[PDB]
């Protein structure tokens, strides 16, 4: 079990106002860190914003949260779980934002909800160094879906944060999960709702890809494909290429056009992987993978998810049978006999 700790510092909160938090197990033996973001949609205006206050509320409040949490996948300490990183320090960091990870609005008499995900993140960072993260090696931010969006805007600023606190030895990491999305026309008639989102949180992106786009435009490094060349941090990237959120935005639920316009979305998604060189696309019809617990059973290649992390953790220090960049190049769901068939 992860056992929760509500920030000391009371300013930094979830949407309502109550304070923000992360959940920790130590591993005292170990120098990696592990710090995970959690995800699930987000909102956009007053009205939109309430209804989300009336039935998603752990999203938008620590009130209800329970002492403890249980790590699964990525997060887990059993090895038979967790060949990647099961010794590791393990950190859950609840969404309750609502902004993607990249507010810095604090409620006021002008702003019924405060937007703070940039800013709860670099408290987290600075009241870990207090227990034990100032003698780390490796910080892996990772994140799943919302979250994963929310590594890359931030994996940059955790860097810079530590360098600028006196601890330019810590080696900061991203790994980005279902967060990898394109701005495609949808197969019957979602970046306006981006667009009024940033206005509506105060939200900030990174610097490099903001100085591209320019005034405006910064809805653009929400999208994995534009922000990912701007950053210097090494971030593994992990994408089913159909993957359910994004079929969803699409309003997609076979005949000839249907056929076709699945074919393409796979082919546009592994055309944007090509030149990223850690990581692992299967061919699937799913969503999520890395805090399932049985997100061993998938593999590209004959190369299982935690086989390419421990191959990029090397690369870091091409390897003869331990392979980084695995994309499926089949051109339909399930034509990897591994995708997941149900659930648990
Ligand atoms: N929701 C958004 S901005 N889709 N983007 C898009 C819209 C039309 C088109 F022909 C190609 C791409
Ligand atoms: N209502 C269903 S299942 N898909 N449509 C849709 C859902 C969410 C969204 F942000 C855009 C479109
Ligand atoms: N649903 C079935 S068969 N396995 N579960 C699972 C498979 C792959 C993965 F990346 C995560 C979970």
């Amino acid at each position: 079990d992860l056992r929760l700790h509500l920030l000391l510092n009371t300013s930094v909160t979830c949407n309502d106002g109550s304070p923000a938090g992360y959940y920790l197990k130590e591993s005292r033996g170990s120098r990696r860190w592990l710090l995970f973001l959690e995800g699930g949609w987000y909102c956009f205006n007053r009205e939109n914003c309430d209804s989300r206050y009336d039935t998603m509320r752990r999203l938008m409040s620590s009130r209800d949260w329970p002492r403890t949490r249980t790590g699964t996948g990525i997060l887990s300490s059993q090895p038979e779980e967790n060949p990647y990183w099961w010794n590791a320090n393990m950190v859950f960091i609840p969404y309750c934002s609502s902004d993607v990870w990249s507010g810095a609005s604090s409620k006021s008499e002008k702003n019924e909800y405060a937007f703070m995900g940039a800013l709860i993140i670099q408290e987290v960072v600075r009241e870990l160094l207090g227990r034990g993260l100032s003698g780390a090696k490796v910080l892996l931010l990772a994140g799943s879906s919302a979250g994963g969006t929310g590594v890359l805007l931030n994996v940059d600023r955790v860097a810079e944060q530590l360098e600028k606190l006196g601890y330019p030895a810590i080696q900061v990491r991203g790994l980005a999960d279902s967060g990898w999305f394109l701005d495609n026309k949808q197969y019957r008639h979602p970046t306006e709702a981006i667009r009024r989102g940033i206005r509506y949180w105060n939200g900030v992106v990174p610097e490099r890809c903001r100085r591209q786009f320019q005034e405006g435009e910064e809805w653009n490094c929400f999208f994995g494909y534009k922000v990912y060349p701007t950053l210097r941090s090494p971030v593994f990237v992990v994408q089913w290429l159909f993957d359910e959120a994004q079929l969803t935005v699409d309003n997609v639920h076979v005949q000839e056009g249907l056929r076709l316009y699945i074919q393409n979305l796979g082919r546009e998604l592994r055309h944007t992987l090509k030149d990223v060189p850690a990581s692992f696309a299967p061919a699937c019809l799913s969503h999520e993978i890395i805090i399932r617990s049985h997100w061993t059973d998938v593999q590209v290649k004959g190369t299982s998810l935690p086989r390419a992390l421990h191959c990029w953790d090397r690369s870091l220090h091409p390897l003869k049978g331990c392979p980084v960049h695995l994309v499926d190049s089949c051109p339909w769901p399930h034509c990897n006999p591994s995708c997941p068939t149900g659930t648990h």
